[PDB]
């Protein structure tokens, strides 16, 4: 389980449903990159030391769709996953459409530790447009999920329990572009700290927020999302959310005649 609270009971199963989904990560056109402080380089190539993904190792995609059931074994290994020094992700913005209007959904992330609410779990949620991100004492629930507020769902949304507020070390909202079919995020820690960097547009990420929680994170789960759309019998829309290690690395990065990062390569 995440969590420990009791939120619902309402059509629970122990079916396999799944396999874990495999890429390879290629960061030669700047992928798992990100803009280097308050800097700015121009037609050159740097040498830099950095959070950054392991070359040639896999990403795992752990976006979960559903439609009313929810699987107990969505909510173990090997989807409940040991965060370490930080992850990269990648994620598709599935764009859906009602009355000719668009939509964005994409999986909700939660990294913390025991995720009990004696302990802060951090929350990143888009709300179609808008990216909302906390950081509070939750308590969550034994089996979280999100739904789609566009669409509708079969169920009601329930990730978390508390009737009063929430104590909470951070609460900000961030625009990022619902046109754009991909975000890129680093997540990572350093000395009780946690960092973030986002993009909406391009591929190497820039500087969101940081937070000092003192406590080490290790754990991080993505949340399944229950909707009545997002499936071959309606539409053959899909979610996904790769995600890959982030460790200290040595990595080339060239930075063209206007500061973009266009090719990288790690060193090793
Ligand atoms: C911070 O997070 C913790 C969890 O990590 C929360 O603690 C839990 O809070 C809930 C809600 O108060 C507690 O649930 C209630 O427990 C009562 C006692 O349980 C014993 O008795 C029942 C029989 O009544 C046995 O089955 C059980 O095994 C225990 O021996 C129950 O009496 C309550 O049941 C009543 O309410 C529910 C509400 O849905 C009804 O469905 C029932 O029919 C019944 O009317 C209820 O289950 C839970 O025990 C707490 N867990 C722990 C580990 O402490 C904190 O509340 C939370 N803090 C804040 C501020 O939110
Ligand atoms: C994590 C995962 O495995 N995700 C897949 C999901 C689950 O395996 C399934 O939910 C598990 O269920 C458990 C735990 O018991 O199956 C999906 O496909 C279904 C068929 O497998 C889909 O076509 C549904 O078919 C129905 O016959 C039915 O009820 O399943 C009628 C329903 O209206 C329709 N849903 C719609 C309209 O979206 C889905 O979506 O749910 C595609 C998802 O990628
Ligand atoms: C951050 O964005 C969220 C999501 O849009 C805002 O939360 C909504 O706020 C309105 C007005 O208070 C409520 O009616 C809704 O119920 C809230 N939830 C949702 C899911 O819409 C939030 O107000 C924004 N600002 C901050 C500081 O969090
Ligand atoms: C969860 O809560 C419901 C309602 O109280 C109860 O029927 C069910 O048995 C509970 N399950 C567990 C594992 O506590
Ligand atoms: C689920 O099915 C997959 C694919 O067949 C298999 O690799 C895995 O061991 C199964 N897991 C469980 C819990 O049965
Ligand atoms: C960029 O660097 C290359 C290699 O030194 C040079 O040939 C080119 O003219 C430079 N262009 C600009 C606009 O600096
Ligand atoms: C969803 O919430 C409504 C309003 O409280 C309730 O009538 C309905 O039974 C709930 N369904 C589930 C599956 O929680
Ligand atoms: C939003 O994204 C689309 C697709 O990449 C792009 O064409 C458009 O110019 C972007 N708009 C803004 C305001 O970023
Ligand atoms: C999904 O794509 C397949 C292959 O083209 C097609 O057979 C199926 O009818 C499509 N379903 C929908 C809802 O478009």
């Amino acid at each position: 389980v995440i969590g420990d609270f009791n939120c619902t009971n309402f059509a629970i199963n122990d079916l396999n449903t799944t396999v874990i989904s495999e890429y390879v990560v290629d960061v030669s056109y700047g992928l798992g990159t990100y803009y280097i402080l308050d800097r700015v380089y121009l037609n050159t190539t740097i040498l830099f030391t950095g959070y950054f993904p392991k070359s040639g190792a896999n990403f795992r995609d752990l976006s979960l769709k559903g439609t009313t059931y929810l699987s107990t074994l969505w909510y173990q290994k090997p989807f409940l996953s040991d965060f370490n020094n930080g992850i990269f992700s990648r994620v598709k913005n599935t764009k859906l459409y009602v009355n000719k209007t668009l939509y964005s959904e994409f999986s909700t992330i939660v990294i913390g530790s025991v995720f009990i609410n004696n302990s802060y779990t951090i929350v990143v949620q888009p709300h179609n447009g808008v990216l909302e991100i906390t950081a509070c004492q939750y308590t969550m629930c034994e089996y979280p999920h999100t739904i789609c507020k566009s669409k509708g769902s079969s169920r009601n949304e329930s990730w978390h329990f508390d009737k009063s507020e929430p104590l909470c070390l951070f609460k900000k909202n961030f625009t990022y572009n619902v046109s754009t079919d991909w975000l890129y995020f680093h997540f990572y820690q350093e000395r009780g700290t946690f960092y973030a960097y986002y993009a909406d547009s391009g591929m190497p990420t820039t500087f969101l927020f940081s937070l000092y929680l003192g406590t080490l994170l290790s754990h991080y789960y993505v949340l399944p999302l229950t909707c009545n759309a997002i499936s071959s019998n309606t539409d053959n829309e899909t979610l996904q959310y790769w995600v890959t290690p982030l460790s200290k690395r040595q990595y080339l990065l060239k930075f063209d005649n206007r500061g973009v990062i266009t090719n990288a390569v790690d060193c090793s």
